[PDB]
């Protein structure tokens, strides 16, 4: 095997321009090349182009299938017992979606590892581990013994090494390294309208993750249910890396789940913005699905019920339920029937001068698997809807572009909350003077801020054990209540 | 020569001269202050340092532009009608000063970033230009809105100077009106009034509900009979959405017999800071955002929505008769809103300083206040996203309510204008673009679209200029043709 034979394989698939500017590379350059193309697959990336090439109504879900956190909060109690008894009886994972990769924000590391600014400073992937230690360490107080809740984070190529470091310093935030399972999700090549593979430079293919249906041959390609067997789960939490205010593990969306014997859930929040993005979950022919917020029309997204509501109001907020066999039907045998959501780009790309290029025009398309793709083969599928303000404030954008779900909005949204569950456990804001502030702010001058407050999961998972430190007392903003204690900033 | 040094002293105010010997703008000012109206107002506003007996508006005083969409046309018509009829006009609140956005011009000259680059003014203006102008073709006569606006001493001559630049942006001088609102001193704990300047008084408007008594001291209800106007709307200055002299929720309140009307959109977050519309035995009222508990904020009715969920937008309808009855007689009634404020002050020993703890407070009066004497009160209900999008805060801070939003809500309704007229908008290759775009890269933005007032209000009257077309945004739309920059 050698470039003779390479060469070959390439033309046969129609791909020979990729060696291109063969002899104008450093021979180290050649090395490097020659390998990645070596690894490729061209017959299968050929059938995945023509089918995307190819490739190229909804009705609300049933009220049967659709639990509420707040108008069935008389069953929230019975929910949350049985999530923490499936997490005791260590019967509970959660799998984390991190190998999204973009630059949107203007930085080059890892989402996870992104500080919105909170009091505390912790990093997205801190505030999850801390959730999930929180919840190992309720689950034992109610019942006695100690249980793990494993953590598989899937990344990307260009994640995976970032992400195993930062852990590594970081110790693991507390939790067990044997706990922590990292994989790695495939990479697909940047196509040009008319078949081709685009080289980003003289010596490397534009490649980016699969999309975060690429899950699926992931778990299969790293014997990820096989392992998740072995360790005798019975459930998966899958969840989105992005949102500062995810309940990781959330025991009442997992007792609902149980309870109501579903093989696959969705955790929703109302939308109430006809273009709000977020995929809405629903069901075409019988057969339940999300339409994601890219495919759906105007006309569809602002259609009205006769209460006022959006008549398609159940958002997508990427926290799903699956439990081991769905997931292994998933792997063994659906897989395949999953199709690519193709979507037009700029692609920067290297000229048959030599020079590289950032497109004026769309050049190529980008292919890519959706993660609620197999809600369609669920034998039993329910829905689960919570209030935004409690759950969902993801992190989307940089500050300088649309206005909203970037790291502002995400750390005022948490320290709204944490304010909220102070007021609630009975504690109080005051000024310097020990006037008491109201519960919504009069921001009118310049110098106004709204209060600062954070609690950590380690104290309180959604507002619950914090009377004993705020009832009846007064505090001066910034507040932080840790394992340290009670402190105010100044 | 010692006239106004007993009036401070038996006021307790002689403090207030303590510079003197170290003299006459300090004196114009002092000298048109009523010091025993002021202790009074302290005093009772200070006094002592309602939730409990909050009832949420019941369904027979609520009309909405969704549920009750089989009435608008009805409802516009008799707006429109109105309008034409010369029996319109709008007021708006724009004595509000501040340097929360960073900048020493009043908000109606903001310029939040919109392709156009126009004002809020200018856009006020273009909205009520286009009724004048679409009445006048429906009904086959010109009209006139009259324009009030109500300006502080900290806004009143850069305002007119502003407009007069603007040749009143197309409308005539004699039928935008200006007028001042009193002014009140901030004061301490005690009861002090605080010197901002050895020689200046520390003074900030008097709170919107300061309208009532400044339609008295300009005449402003005699002007309005004069004119045979009956309807008037009421409306904030910050708002890019807002449907000046809005002919549906005008016509709505006419077609109720409404004295009195108050435009909102629903409230989903309990921490959102809007006052909610409710009745407090057997009244109605406003209770605003920062005086209402996270209790009664956050509870829910049965169909899971917030049970206080009618937000305030600062949109109101009055008829002129019901404003001079609250001008002539209910005023006086109207209580003085207090908050703690850091002010900045020249202390003994001519000594400026920056508090860095509160050190007085400041009253305001609120104009949703005289909800509670209407004969015939109603409530109109409207989607946000079509109607209310306020400049509130700067880029810089909490993140909310600040230029980047107002941009871009204006942007995103004009962009559902085009489509749901049938036009469509294509990258540089021509493939058509979705409704909701998917921003994945440092350089995707969302679609840019501005439509100017005159050639559509609300999203009507643009199918010969879009439909079945395509386009390259950022797309602007105006009197000058459709333009792809
Ligand atoms: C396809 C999908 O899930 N869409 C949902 C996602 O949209 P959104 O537009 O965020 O979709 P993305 O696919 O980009 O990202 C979602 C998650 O998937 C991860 N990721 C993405 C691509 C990839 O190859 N690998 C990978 O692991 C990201 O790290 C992130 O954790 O969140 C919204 C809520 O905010 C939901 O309303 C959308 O329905
Ligand atoms: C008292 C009042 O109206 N509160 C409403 C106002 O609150 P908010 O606190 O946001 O607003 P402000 O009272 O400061 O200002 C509202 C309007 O009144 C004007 N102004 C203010 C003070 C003054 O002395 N003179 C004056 O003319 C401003 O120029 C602006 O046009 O808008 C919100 C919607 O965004 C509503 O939910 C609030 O219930």
């Amino acid at each position: 095997m050698n470039i003779n034979d390479l060469k070959l394989t390439l033309s046969k698939a129609g791909q020979e321009h990729l060696l291109r500017f063969w002899n104008e590379l450093e021979e180290a350059q050649q090395v490097e090349l020659y390998a990645e193309l070596q690894a490729m697959n061209f017959e299968e990336l050929n059938f995945f182009f023509q089918k995307a090439i190819e490739g190229f109504r909804m009705e609300p879900v049933p009220r049967e299938v659709l639990g509420s956190a707040t108008r069935d909060q008389d069953q929230l109690q019975a929910w949350e017992s049985e999530g923490l008894f499936q997490i005791s009886q260590n019967k509970v994972a959660v799998l984390l979606l991190a190998g999204g990769q973009g630059t949107r924000l203007g930085v080059a590391y890892p989402k996870g590892m992104y500080d919105v600014g909170l009091p505390s400073r912790k990093t997205l992937f801190q505030i999850q581990a801390e959730r999930i230690l929180k919840l190992q360490q309720v689950a034992e107080k109610y019942y006695g013994n100690k249980c793990i809740i494993p953590w598989y984070i899937m990344t990307s190529g260009r994640t995976m090494e970032s992400t195993k470091e930062f852990f590594t310093k970081h110790k693991y935030f507390g939790l067990k390294k044997e706990n922590v399972i990292f994989f790695q999700q495939g990479m697909l090549p940047a196509m040009s309208f008319d078949g081709k593979i685009i080289l980003e430079e003289k010596n490397k293919v534009s490649m980016a993750p699969d999309g975060n249906g690429g899950l699926y041959r992931a778990l299969a390609a790293q014997n990820i249910v096989e392992d998740m067997e072995q360790r005798g789960i019975w459930s998966i939490h899958v969840y989105c890396v992005d949102n500062i205010l995810v309940k990781v593990a959330d025991p009442r969306f997992i007792g609902f789940c149980i309870q109501k014997g579903a093989d696959c859930g969705a955790k929703v929040v109302e939308k109430t913005n006809p273009t709000e993005p977020v995929g809405v979950v629903c069901r075409v022919d019988g057969v339940y699905q999300v339409v994601e917020y890219s495919e759906i029309s105007l006309a569809t997204a602002q259609k009205r019920s006769s209460d006022g509501r959006l008549l398609f109001n159940a958002g997508n907020i990427a926290n799903h339920f699956f439990t081991v066999p769905f997931l292994r039907d998933v792997v063994n045998v659906y897989e395949p029937q999953l199709q690519h959501h193709v979507a037009q780009k700029k692609i920067p790309y290297v000229d048959t001068q030599g020079q590289l290029i950032k497109p004026d025009k769309p050049n190529g398309i980008k292919m890519e698997k959706f993660v609620f793709d197999i809600f369609q083969f669920a034998k039993k599928f329910v829905v689960y809807e919570v209030l935004r303000e409690d759950e969902f404030s993801p992190l989307k954008n940089a500050d300088s572009q649309n206005g909203k779900d970037n790291p502002t909005t995400a750390r005022h949204a948490l320290m709204s909350l944490h304010h909220c569950w102070v007021l609630n456990a009975g504690g109080h804001f005051i000024d310097e003077n020990g006037s008491r502030l109201p519960a919504i702010p009069r921001l009118k001058d310049a110098n106004d801020v709204p209060i600062q407050c954070e609690i950590s999961p380690l104290i309180s998972y959604a507002g619950e054990g914090l009377e004993s430190y705020v009832a009846d007392k007064e505090f001066h903003a910034p507040l932080i209540i840790d394992e340290n204690g009670v402190h105010e900033l100044v």
